[PDB]
């Protein structure tokens, strides 16, 4: 079982334009009959143009997933079921996603753009649906969500164009249930099924946007043409909780966003509902008249502020303006619906599509999972990716520093030294950094490019004694990561420093004044190595036979001209594959 209080990692996206959107078409959960069954039936529809690389993934609401004993469906053109297998994550924890091969010839669901339907789908449960969903909250506000997509099993990513979502209809969805129960006679066999997808697009407007794309698959070659008086209407429902974040709502003709595709401004009422019609609906919706191609409809929600502000609603901040992580939401689902009606308000058969936007802040740092993956490149499952003690959102928003660049470190030097040597933690997405040595009055006295491993060697003049700043400058952030170090009287012997060492490193890099000899010992004072720092540098290398075990603690002292320095700050060897 999936235990209480567990959360699922979201998946990144990959592109593969050969996969059309999949459409999960379940039975409704809105009757005593349906509620007294232990089966939720479904069909699965898709369009396809070899191998087991690409999988079909079905992800079910936890209320449902907790009770699932078996999921199966007949491949297209067959009457023999194939069974879905419950996925496990990057370790051995169960997810709420069930998986089956895509291609029927590879024991999958589709095949022998063509249209295929896998029929007789059955979600089998260990109790009745009614007993299961009677242990839920307000199903008007928290829906029973579903999502379907093709997963690239080589990359563990979602094929962007395959994704579809929605929610099961219950008695709580009374307006949509009444629509399903009052189907129009007009073009009653035109459409086979409909589903939606809701995504975030940073390129919409100035704050990004939400795209709500509905697909309506055809049974044949439907052609829309009505008199002015018999024109249909398009109807849409926008989750009321998004309304504080929406600047405008637009209809686009319809995967990339392009403002040139705008065909109307849309209005919504106080609960997020709207309707649009026309003297010729062909001007607003591309019905692909007399072609078999799926009808697409796009609704665009232009945000009025960063998408990262939604789950942080009601968030509190400390004295220094940093997010109190306990005050933000870790996830939030928003639901949407769209459908066509005839001129009397009756539902055009099979044109009702729902969708779910599943926003997540897995690590409660204020940056949505998908924002971290697509924009900042910070880790979506670590609230402090670089380890510097400033959390990712705070860094992007408050400090305006890179969340991929930790705190620089530089050993003290003397007035006779000509190089400031040190290092800084750089995380996998970090840009190319520039290190600067700046005196107390704000004058830059040296600059260099930080190497990819974080080390740097900044050339400086023989410089006046005092407190200096080592600043690490990213091109993507306004502010540098800073630390201070000392340039001391040249009769002094400052403590050296040790660069970070992991259990894959055969060498220990040390920094210290030129001509001093630096000796490194572990917690048991075993001399692991000694090196004299050369005449025109302030860093040197120690070589060891075998790398050090993760957890061993390192210190160092330097000696020169009869002086012995204080001990360096300790350095702990880390695991070479821990981020
Ligand atoms: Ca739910
Ligand atoms: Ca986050
Ligand atoms: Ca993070
Ligand atoms: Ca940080
Ligand atoms: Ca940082």
């Amino acid at each position: 079982l999936v235990p209480r209080g567990s959360h699922m990692k979201s998946l990144g996206y990959t592109d593969n334009y050969t996969f059309a959107s999949m459409l999960f078409d379940p039975g409704k959960l809105d009757s005593d009959d349906a509620l007294n069954s232990n089966i939720i039936p479904f069909d699965l529809h898709s369009y396809m143009s070899s191998g087991n690389r690409y999988k079909i993934d079905l992800k079910l609401d936890p209320i449902i997933a907790e009770h699932v004993t078996k999921i199966s469906a007949n491949p297209s053109g067959s009457n023999k079921p194939v069974e879905f297998v419950r996925n496990k994550d990057e370790n051995g924890n169960l997810t709420d996603t069930w998986e089956v091969n895509f291609i029927r010839a590879n024991d999958g669901l589709f095949g022998g753009l063509s249209q295929y339907t896998a029929k007789n789908g059955k979600i089998e449960l260990d109790d009745t649906v009614g007993n299961i969903i009677s242990n839920a909250g307000n199903l008007s506000n928290n829906k029973l969500n579903h999502q379907v997509f093709v997963r690239d099993s080589r990359e563990n990513k979602i094929v962007r164009t395959s994704e579809s979502s929605g929610y099961f209809l219950t008695k709580a969805d009374d307006d949509l249930v009444n629509l399903e129960n009052n189907v129009s006679t007009e073009n009653n066999n035109a459409f086979k099924a409909s589903s939606g997808s809701a995504t975030y697009n940073e390129n919409v407007g100035e704050f990004g946007g939400i795209l709500i794309d509905q697909q309506i698959m055809k049974n044949g070659i439907f052609s829309y043409s009505k008199t002015k008086a018999n024109q249909w209407a398009y109807n849409y429902q926008i989750d009321k909780d998004l309304l504080p974040y929406i600047e405008g709502v637009e209809l686009h003709q319809y995967k990339n966003y392009d403002a040139k595709n705008k065909v109307a401004d849309l209005t919504i009422d106080e609960v997020g509902n709207g309707t649009i019609t026309s003297d010729n609906l062909n001007k607003l919706i591309e019905f692909n008249n007399a072609l078999p191609e799926t009808v697409g409809v796009r609704v665009v929600l232009k945000l009025n502020k960063s998408v990262n502000n939604i789950l942080t609603k009601d968030a509190k901040y400390d004295s220094e303006g940093n997010l109190i992580r306990e005050t933000t939401k870790q996830k939030e689902d928003f639901t949407f619906a769209g459908y066509l009606t005839d001129s009397k308000g009756a539902l055009i058969n099979n044109t009702l599509g729902t969708s779910t936007l599943a926003l997540q802040d897995y690590d409660k740092d204020g940056l949505l999972d998908r924002y971290e993956r697509q924009l900042s490149l910070s880790d979506a499952e670590n609230e402090d990716t670089d380890g510097d003690g400033k959390n990712d959102g705070d860094e992007v928003v408050n400090y305006k520093t890179s969340p991929l660049v930790g705190k620089p470190q530089a050993a003290d030097i003397t007035t006779e030294d000509t190089v400031v040597s040190g290092s800084v933690p750089l995380k996998e997405g970090a840009a190319t950094q520039t290190a600067k040595v700046i005196n107390a009055e704000g004058t830059t006295v040296g600059t260099a490019t930080v190497n990819s491993d974080g080390t740097f060697s900044v050339s400086i003049p023989n410089s006046p004694e005092g407190t200096y700043t080592i600043a690490i400058d990213s091109p993507n952030y306004d502010n540098d990561e800073v630390n201070t170090f000392e340039i001391v009287d040249n009769s002094k012997l400052p403590a050296p420093s040790i660069n970070p060492v992991d259990d894959n490193d055969q060498q220990i890099v040390v920094n210290g004044t030129s001509g001093s000899t630096v000796t490194v010992t572990d917690s048991n004072n075993n001399v692991l190595g000694t090196v004299t720092i050369p005449a025109d540098d302030t860093s040197a290398a120690i070589n060891v036979d075998t790398p050090l075990e993760a957890g061993t603690v390192l210190t160092s002292t330097a000696s020169k001209d009869g002086k012995t320095s204080d001990v360096s700050d300790q350095i702990t060897v880390t695991d070479a594959t821990a981020p």
